[PDB]
């Protein structure tokens, strides 16, 4: 077979049978052979096993003559930022995301933090590692510890005009991941009053593995917002490249609406820019981007496709409905920090609540939310859906699965690249009833 831990976009698997220090060392050796010239940035998340996996990566890299820049315990976006900022040859983030306790993984980038994915180096690394029975060499290069976050923090703060910020009360929920470290470093530079929930990093995860999409985790942020009269709340996943917003009523804001909201925020600073978005949910983004004077650019979902489209378009911002937000000046990479700074600035400057900023958009373009299906035969199920709707002659687009635009409603139906799942998204033109009847109709067909 092949090593299961090597996935489409990253490495992830159970420790130690799918991922271990031996494999991590071999990955470091193989990565050295795939990169252009330069040092390699290494960082890791709060999981208990992550430092030892990083140390093994460093040992293999240095055995291959790569200088290593250890940026320590960090968020995934810090590996991206420092890889680009320090003009490194590449970088690796050791992170398990929201996988179980016995799991870990790696996210790999080359120069300018460009993703390394299955077809752009990751399976080449896998195949090298799979066949590597060489004895480990000894280090011929050095490791340097670079824990200075000054340039990173300055970069984050550059997205807002600090003199215009108001002393909003913000709930922040790190989920015992790593986000609180950065919040606390930003706080002396910000006027906000923070209400800190599950703030301390703890790889034992006493309050659950960080995942704000799970309703019981969602409710912890909502409750803190409501009980403290906070202006809004922010929660992160463990490596905080994803952020999740709760308005002052405690309501979780579906990520679709943040794409248009952030696009308008960015377009105020970079007028006429292009904005990349995915095909799952589109109408609101296209309208908000165009209204703000930007140009929307449709792109298949998946961070590697988004980033490569942003680069070829010089796009100022890209956003996915799945809580991923990419910024041109941030090495075209995603950050879980820039978005809430931008939203705090928008609330401060406009005098409008986060709820108000999105309310009419969510009424105008209601969406189903992403609904996932594990079916016996994905291809046959998609065909049942398309045959059912054939007599209505929808406009079809195959950018990313199937998008079908019926006029007053549309859907996107695609296979996941990271799980053996079918993913459904439906939206309508201001019609909640049509949204529900079509969502249920499609669901019945998929399950038939
Ligand atoms: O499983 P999917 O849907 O192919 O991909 C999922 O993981 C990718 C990497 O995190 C994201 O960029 C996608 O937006 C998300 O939907
Ligand atoms: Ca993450």
């Amino acid at each position: 077979m092949t090593l299961p831990a090597f996935k489409a976009y990253d490495i992830r698997g159970r420790v130690p049978d799918e991922l271990n220090e031996d494999l991590a060392r071999r990955i470091g050796v193989a990565l050295a052979a795939q990169l252009d010239q330069g040092p390699v940035v290494l960082g890791h998340d709060v999981r208990l096993a992550s430092p030892a996996l990083q140390e093994a990566l460093s040992a293999g890299l240095r055995a291959s003559g790569r200088d290593v820049i250890d940026i320590g315990l960090c968020g995934t976006e810090e590996v991206y930022f420092q890889t680009d900022y320090l003009k490194a040859a590449g970088g690796v983030m050791v992170t398990a995301s929201h996988n179980p306790m016995d799991y870990n993984g790696m996210k790999l980038v080359r120069e300018q933090a460009r993703p390394i994915s299955s077809d752009t180096g990751l399976f080449a690394i896998r195949d090298t590692v799979a066949a590597d029975t060489a004895a480990p060499g000894e280090p011929t290069a050095s490791e340097q510890s670079r824990t200075d976050k000054t340039a990173y923090l300055e970069h984050l703060l550059s997205y807002v005009d600090r003199s215009t910020l108001k002393p909003l009360k913000l709930v922040v929920n790190a989920g015992n991941g790593g986000a609180g470290l950065i919040v606390d470093l930003l706080a002396p530079h910000l006027p906000f009053e923070f209400v800190r929930v599950f703030h301390e990093p703890d790889g034992n995860f006493p309050n659950g593995i960080p995942n704000p999409l799970l309703p019981e985790n969602r409710d912890a942020t909502a409750k803190a917002v409501k009980d403290n009269g906070a202006d809004f709340g922010i929660a992160w996943d463990g490596d905080f490249d994803r952020c999740f917003f709760f308005d002052h009523t405690g309501r979780f804001i579906e990520g679709y609406y943040l794409v248009g909201l952030l696009a308008q925020a960015i377009l105020a600073k970079q007028p006429g820019g292009k904005v990349v978005h995915d095909p799952r949910l589109t109408w609101n983004t296209v309208e908000q981007v165009e209204e703000a004077g930007g140009i929307p650019v449709l792109c298949k979902s998946g961070h590697a496709f988004i980033k490569e489209k942003m680069r070829s378009e010089n796009a100022v911002y890209g956003g996915e409905m799945s809580a991923h937000h990419y910024f041109r000046e941030f090495a075209y990479a995603d950050s879980g920090m820039i978005p809430w700074l931008l939203i705090a600035e928008l609330v401060s400057q406009s005098g409008r609540s986060l709820a108000d900023l999105v309310e009419a958009r969510m009424q105008k373009f209601p969406c189903s939310g992403e609904i996932n299906f594990k079916v016996a035969d994905a291809k046959a199920s998609v065909a049942r859906v398309m045959e059912h709707y054939a007599s209505l002659s929808p406009e079809l687009d195959y950018t990313d699965g199937i998008s079908a635009d019926f006029g007053q409603w549309r859907f996107n139906l695609r296979s996941s690249n990271t799980e053996p799942l079918l993913r459904l998204n439906v939206e309508t033109r201001g019609d909640a009833a049509l949204l529900e009847t079509r969502t249920q109709e499609i669901s019945n067909l998929l399950r038939g």
